[PDB]
């Protein structure tokens, strides 16, 4: 909403009460609106809240309802807005879920039976929670049956399930329940999110679901509301509708991810902004025909985007997901090798109102029996995120690694770059609406700067293929070159520091979750030691071999600089853009973060105060000395100064974009401010300006007129 959002990541270390204290501070920098995480009850030490347990209460852990309220009226009181996250898709399947226990205690005859989405089939709701199968976990003693007041209890650890009645044997016992345990290797009898299966599904849906589920929270004074998983719901309109229907013109932005060329079909505001964070990142790539032949004499291999995607897919079907899609083409009355050729197809994480995508049913069986069974269709389209998610985010984009950088949550990898003129209709699309423009999240792979300083590695091929095989010559390690030649990315991205015992820790881990997700010489499910033991040395060498460290280190410091160059014109892309700029907490500075839960450590805000104080006014120094910070944290300040003054005009005013030479990228806002960005970094540029024409640089306060050099700096010019 209005000017610009300012992401916070709230838990038991930074409640409602810290939120409070730092309210000047965001005020100051030049944020409209704070953008919460979840805040209802969920399960005890989490970090993230979307594992909730509980509807009806806001989560005590940080700071409970009085203090949320407090946080509400004193954020209005100073004129800061607040759009809260809210998760309406699944809950925890947890001890502590109250309304989970009444049905596993009661079975059919429990009001929440209908609360959740169980397969109505099935008499007994299967559980899969066991680290082994019910035999193994009985004879070893896991399994306790504790009587107390409250009834008795069956105990496996930390959990405490309810029993409707007691026998005098385990068998006996668990044979009287309305549930049964399985080990996780099992299907269970409800729609989890993706293949988590603590995590269970809400029928939202339905009128009674809906109300009670949002009862607290819509109770609440705030400004707008992130929607959580939108392609989960089955009916997303109607949950839209009738939030609305409550609600009123509130903003509503849903967390939703679009195709290159996909238009959002929901009635929403807007969304997160993946589309702005793949379409500008893309601006930044160079020498791809280069940098394919680096990847594909290094690693020697060549393989095509689109089958790769299309098998990963259909294994992706086989292997997680086998019982729910065999049970929707028994409902279809088709084969299941028809549905999961389909599912393999289609290029959108879902279709919508029944559609069929023609190109993926040669025009006939899907569409007939559709028309037969409309309802089992439907039900289909919720699963189709978790397809696309566990294939594309989840595996694939840790396999194909030509320049790293373009690995994102929201990436098509079958696009390698776009021309400013692509940007611009892009832009054009966007007039108008109340949507986002996000460069760092809590569930990217990497953060800004990180794809930033690597993309930079297109800008110097042939240095770096010379630099890779230096280093393959001085570490000869066993790990695939694949690996090899990822690691070296991930190394150089992120490295801004040294190759401290704290850094060493982050990396290992990072490989290790890494290489697990690929799925090609290990996995999760099953460890492959002697490959992960070779990757842990891999580490290990490259920490403490000299030659190497120099080598390295002389090469890193010349792409940091230009990496932080790149990172400028990014960060005044997404303000002086048509959308709301959105920003991840701490991001005012530079900070190369990783994937979660690397991306999800505290922020010192009591440092950020003091960087903010000193950096409100330009100081040729800051380019002298850029790894302070200081020169992020201005522009930051001073942009978003200037949208919140013309926040209307930024918002709905016109995008004029303009043609210029390869490396720069730019535009014109209502007729008023000239914006002019530098997308290769390691190149200065000079442009003639209009006749007559003068104008004052708002980052420099320079007079600009006759010609302008771009080089450290991106050109903000307002026409005087």
């Amino acid at each position: 909403m209005i000017s610009a959002t300012y992401r916070l990541q709230l838990n038991k270390n930074f409640n409602f009460g810290d939120v409070i204290d730092n309210l000047w501070y965001f005020k100051d920098l030049g944020v409209s609106h704070l953008y919460l995480s979840p805040v209802l009850m969920a399960s005890p030490g989490s970090n993230h809240g979307y594992d909730v347990i509980d509807h009806s209460r806001i989560n005590d852990e940080l700071g409970g309802e009085k203090e949320y309220r407090r946080l509400i009226e004193t954020a209005h009181t100073i004129g800061l807005g607040i759009i809260q996250d809210i998760v309406p898709n699944h809950m925890a399947v947890n001890s502590l879920n109250w309304r989970l226990m009444d049905v596993l205690k009661m079975g059919k005859k429990s009001k929440y039976y209908t609360y959740f989405d169980f397969f109505p089939e099935d008499d007994k709701i299967r559980l899969p929670i066991l680290g082994e199968d019910l035999d193994t976990v009985i004879s070893k003693g896991l399994l306790k049956i504790v009587k107390d007041g409250d009834e008795y209890f069956l105990e496996y650890f930390k959990w405490k399930l309810p029993l409707t009645e007691v026998g005098n044997d385990i068998y006996d016992t668990l044979q009287k329940q309305n549930y049964t345990l399985m080990s996780w290797k099992n299907p269970p009898s409800y729609r989890r999110f993706f293949d988590v299966n603590t995590l269970i599904g809400v029928n939202v849906e339905k009128d009674h679901v809906f109300q009670e589920s949002h009862s607290k929270i819509l109770d609440l004074d705030v400004d707008g509301y992130r929607i959580d998983h939108i392609d989960g719901l089955y009916d997303p309109e109607k949950y839209i509708n009738d939030l609305r229907s409550i609600i009123k013109n509130k903003i509503i932005i849903v967390e939703k991810i679009l195709g290159f060329q996909e238009e959002l079909k929901l009635n929403s505001d807007g969304t997160t902004g993946y589309d702005f964070l793949n379409y500008s990142n893309l601006l930044f790539n160079f020498n791809q025909e280069i940098m394919d032949s680096i990847y594909e004499n290094f690693t020697a291999e060549k393989i095509s985007i689109s089958e790769s995607i299309k098998k990963i897919k259909a294994q992706i079907i086989d292997e997680l997901f086998s019982y729910e899609v065999k049970r929707l083409a028994s409902q279809l009355g088709i084969s299941y090798d028809i549905l999961r050729d389909y599912l393999s197809c289609i290029d959108v994480y879902r279709t919508y109102a029944n559609q069929i995508v023609k190109e993926c049913d040669k025009t006939n069986e899907i569409e007939e029996a559709t028309k037969r069974n409309p309802e089992a269709y439907t039900k289909l389209q919720q699963y189709m995120p978790a397809v696309y998610a566990k294939a594309y985010e989840d595996t694939f984009l840790f396999r194909y690694n030509r320049l790293i950088s373009i690995n994102e949550v929201g990436s098509d990898l079958r696009y390698y770059k776009i021309s400013p003129d692509q940007f611009h209709v892009f832009n054009q699309k966007r007039r108008g609406k109340i949507t986002l423009n996000a460069t760092s999240t809590h569930d990217t792979k990497f953060s800004e700067d990180v794809r930033m300083k690597i993309s930079v590695l297109s800008e110097f091929p042939e240095e770096w293929k010379n630099k890779v095989e230096e280093w393959h010559s001085i570490i000869n390690p066993k790990v695939s070159r694949n690996d090899e030649y990822r690691y070296y990315q991930v190394l150089v991205g992120s490295f801004y520091e040294g190759f401290s015992n704290d850094f060493k820790e982050r990396i290992k881990q990072h490989m290790i979750k890494s290489v697990r997700e690929a799925k090609i010489n290990t996995s999760w499910r099953n460890q492959n030691k002697e490959y992960e033991n070779r990757v842990m040395e891999l580490v290990e060498e490259t920490f403490t071999n000299k030659d190497f460290i120099k080598s390295f280190m002389k090469f890193e410091s010349k792409i940091r600089r230009i990496g932080m160059i790149k990172s400028l014109s990014l960060v005044a892309l997404k303000i002086m853009s048509a959308g709301i700029p959105d920003f991840y907490q701490g991001t005012e500075i530079w900070r190369y973060l990783l994937t979660d839960p690397d991306n999800r450590v505290p922020v010192d805000f009591k440092k950020l105060h003091e960087i903010l104080e000193k950096s409100k006014k330009f100081e040729k120094n800051m380019l002298e000395s850029m790894d302070d910070g200081r020169i992020k944290m201005y522009l930051t300040y001073k942009l978003l100064s200037l949208r919140k003054q013309l926040a209307e005009d930024f918002l709905k005013g016109e995008y004029k974009g303009l043609d210029l030479e390869e490396g720069l990228c730019g535009f014109i806002r209502f007729n008023k401010i000239l914006v002019i960005i530098k997308t290769k970094g390691s190149v200065n540029y000079k442009l003639k300006l209009e006749e007559g024409a003068i104008y004052t640089d708002v980052l420099t306060g320079e007079e600009i007129k006759k010609e302008v050099q771009i080089n450290e700096l991106p050109r903000i010019l307002v026409r005087m």
